[PDB]
């Protein structure tokens, strides 16, 4: 009845427009809508497709079977063109309701087999969610292309080990897959221990699956104790496509994308991964678990590209993230964005989007990754509410001299449409400034071209972080530290937002390099410091790095041990460990460690008050950790000016404990044993009490409010009982 299929259509279409309902809570309200009329009996339902290509499949029976496609032409619909090439007519009006008589093979194609995908979490380590993309663009990516029905299982929303099983018990899959992420290891192990004994005991029959980076690198840990096991190497999406494949005997193991498993003869094998034609087969991320993580305060987020064009930064490893860099268009990236803002708006979720993007910018071989960004960013101008979003991005998306004069100011542009579109935290990965240190890091950047990079983003008002390591294992001398300290004390790199008003981008451009009068002007005046997302950093050496091939050269050309645990890495953080080629800098980096560890307690809990306090508070505690962060920088300063002096740093030092009231802070000069640091440090510790009194005075003014529990009187009063110890 055609009056009853332009009803039914537009009652689906609204009913697919809430595309953060889970599959079986849309199949329910597919149900209710057919079950309206008595003049019309069905046998099942079948949903498929995600937005805008979501389909209902109404099977009378076998021999009658009735599609419904409110938001696509069903002529693109890829299950019927699998099971039938050319059942529809290439030229005529897009249709979206199609009957489909006698069509014995068809009902096959609608069984579609059945894939849980289950993101862990250790939630003491990660309390507030976030939208999990490794499993939500899996589900997505086999639902627009009607593979499976996908059920998704977070642990970020606090899903127990327990009520995992549970579920698997309930939902019956033909394929369960675990992301598996740094530090997961013992709870993959738990969850697959279940898994495969309830696989023993008849209660469950699947192929399982892991993936992500931790199996990807250290895979013979998991063949070891689960020899079954295939390990998802690299993308999952066509791994997935083709288990689904080999389910239905249409493939063999030996044929399965992107796999490493064991075959017949105890052999691992590793089959070749295709990469992903992420431009148009990737949808937006399914939000099935969209609603429980705005009840946890949780984030949207977005990856609008996959890799690094770069790649080639040493620490880095690229075996499983790859060295190509796979841009989303810009048609669907706008698409992508507006479903997940109108979703998360639904739920009260501020529009607020972490991209996830390894290299949001990028690099295209046709040069218009700019122009790109541009037309996002236009879209986004174009919406009717603002958002805000973060992304992280190279100095050298920035700043490049050796590129042109016109390439760096149309760049300068491009970063101000992303200011203009609501680019907000951005993270640059700068991670030194000594130029030594940034070739070790293969970086390809100067410090001074740090510091420009910088200058620019700050100045239209984005609000950075940077990455730094400052200690890493080959630094031979103190002369890198030196040199990190220096730039990391620069006061002419932090801009405030500058109006533009009538400024060319050249004239902006030219001033913000070469005008020093214009620099001093519009400068913050506060250092490069202020803006490090973590102090005091050392380099943690991850498996399948050029850093760690360089180590372990150096191992060979000097003669000495340097990888601990007698060369192997860690399975279960996916890294080594290692000691530094030069005692002193080793020593300074565990001394660096303690101090970190002796204010942990304390910090934290400032920070945890910071959050939840009044604006008056607020700006108390944050002064507080202002004052930290200033007294753990120049902890170093003073712990390399006791083992190599120099008149400029014994001037800064000296203004600095002047400005603190600490100038008389068994000490050897040039003495870089452990225990001499450890005295220095103790001494500088002296510094830290001066700040944590103020801290208790004014808890006990009522200055400031402590928790209930009394977190910071407790932390406060272990803090001063354990000065100069240290472990
Ligand atoms: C968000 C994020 C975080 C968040 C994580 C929060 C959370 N709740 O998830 C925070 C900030 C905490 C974080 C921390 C760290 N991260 Co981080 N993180 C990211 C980021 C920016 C996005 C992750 C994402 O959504 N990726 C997109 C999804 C689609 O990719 P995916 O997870 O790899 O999933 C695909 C495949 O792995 C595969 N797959 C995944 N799961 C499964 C499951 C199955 C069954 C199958 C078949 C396939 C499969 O298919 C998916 C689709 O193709 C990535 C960059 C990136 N683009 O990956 C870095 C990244 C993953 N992080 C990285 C690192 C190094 C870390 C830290 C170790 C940093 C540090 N030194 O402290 C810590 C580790 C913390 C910890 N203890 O777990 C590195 C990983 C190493 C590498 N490959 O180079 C990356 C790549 C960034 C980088 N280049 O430095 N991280
Ligand atoms: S650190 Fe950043 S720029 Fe360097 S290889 Fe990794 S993703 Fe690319």
């Amino acid at each position: 009845s055609t009056k009853s299929i332009e009803y039914y259509l537009k009652e689906l279409k609204e009913i697919f427009s809430q595309i953060w309902l889970k599959p079986s809570e849309i199949e329910k309200r597919c149900e209710e809508l057919f079950k309206r009329s008595k003049e019309f009996d069905y046998k099942r339902i079948l949903v498929s497709g995600e937005t805008d290509n979501t389909t209902l499949y109404v099977i009378e029976d076998s021999s009658k079977i009735h599609v419904f496609s409110p938001n696509r032409d069903l002529r693109e619909n890829p299950l019927l063109m699998r099971w039938h090439p050319s059942w529809y007519e290439i030229e005529s009006k897009e249709i979206y309701y199609k009957c489909f008589l006698s069509c014995e093979e068809l009902y096959e194609h609608l069984e579609l087999p059945t894939v849980t995908l289950v993101n862990l979490c250790v939630i003491e380590n990660f309390p507030i969610p976030r939208l999990n993309l490794s499993t939500g663009t899996l589900s997505s990516y086999l639902r627009k292309e009607q593979l499976a029905k996908v059920e998704l299982i977070d642990m970020q929303v606090g899903t127990t080990i327990n009520q995992i099983i549970k579920n698997l018990l309930d939902s019956q899959p033909d394929i369960i897959g675990l992301s598996v992420n740094f530090g997961q290891k013992k709870l993959a192990f738990e969850i697959l221990d279940l898994i495969y004994s309830h696989i023993e005991n008849g209660d469950l029959s699947s192929i399982i699956t892991v993936g992500n980076v931790i199996p990807s690198f250290s895979p013979e840990q998991f063949f070891e104790r689960y020899p079954s096991l295939l390990i998802c190497d690299k993308e999952g999406e066509y791994t997935l496509r083709d288990l689904i494949k080999m389910l239905k005997k249409e493939l063999k193991l030996d044929e399965v994308n992107g796999i490493s498993y064991v075959d017949e003869s105890g052999e691992v094998k590793h089959n070749v991964a295709e990469t992903v034609n992420f431009k148009e087969e990737v949808p937006t991320p399914s939000l099935d678990i969209l609603g429980e993580i705005s009840k946890f305060r949780g984030a949207l987020t977005l990856e609008t590209s996959r890799g690094c064009d770069y790649s080639r930064c040493t620490f880095c490893p690229r075996d499983h993230k790859l060295r190509s860099w796979r841009p989303l268009s810009v048609e669907q990236t706008l698409k992508q964005l507006d479903d997940i803002l109108r979703a998360g708006k639904h739920f009260n979720i501020k529009p607020h989007i972490y991209m996830a993007d390894e290299e949001f910018i990028g690099e295209l071989p046709n040069g218009t990754e700019a122009q790109r960004i541009i037309d996002i960013c236009e879209g986004l101008l174009k919406r009717e509410e603002k958002i805000k979003f973060d992304f992280a991005a190279r100095a050298d998306s920035v700043y490049e001299p050796k590129r042109t004069k016109e390439w760096n100011v149309e760049r300068l542009k491009m970063w101000h449409y992303c200011a203009l579109a609501g680019a907000d935290r951005i993270f640059i990965g700068v991670e030194s400034g000594s130029n030594q240190q940034l070739k070790r890091y293969g970086k390809g950047t100067t410090s001074e071209q740090n510091i420009i990079a910088l200058r620019l983003v700050s100045a239209l008002g984005i609000n950075l972080r940077i990455g730094f390591i400052m200690f890493d294992q080959l630094m031979k001398g103190l002369d890198n530290l030196k040199e990190n300290l220096d730039f990391l004390e620069r006061t002419d790199a932090l801009m405030k937002p500058i109006d533009i008003g009538d400024m060319t981008y050249e004239e902006l451009y030219d001033k913000l390099l070469n005008d020093k009068e214009f620099i001093e002007k519009h400068k913050t005046g506060k250092p490069v410091y202020t803006i490090v997302s973590y102090m005091l950093a050392s380099m943690e050496i991850l498996m399948n790095t050029p850093y760690s091939r360089m180590v372990q050269l150096t191992e060979r050309k000097e003669e000495v041990n340097l990888i601990m645990n007698d060369g192997k890495p860690d399975m279960n953080m996916g890294r080594y460990a290692t000691s530094f080629v030069d005692k002193t800098n080793g020593n300074l980096s565990e001394a660096c460690q303690m101090w970190i560890d002796s204010n942990f307690g304390v910090m934290y809990t400032i920070k945890s008050l910071h959050k939840v306090a009044n604006p008056r508070e607020k700006k108390k505690l944050y002064s507080y950790m202002e004052t930290h962060r200033e007294i753990s920088h120049f902890l170093l300063k003073y712990l390399v000016y006791n083992l190599s002096p120099d008149k400029e740093s014994q001037i800064i030092l000296s203004d600095f404990l002047r400005m603190h009231s600490m100038e008389h802070i068994k000490i050897n000069v040039g003495d870089g044993s452990k225990e001499n640091i450890l005295n220095v440090m103790t001494n500088w510790q002296l510094i830290m009490e001066k700040l944590l009194r103020d801290v208790e005075a004014d808890l006990n003014k009522g200055i400031i409010t402590d928790s209930e529990d009394h977190r910071l009187h407790n932390t406060l009063k272990r803090w001063f009982s354990d000065m100069g110890n240290w472990s």
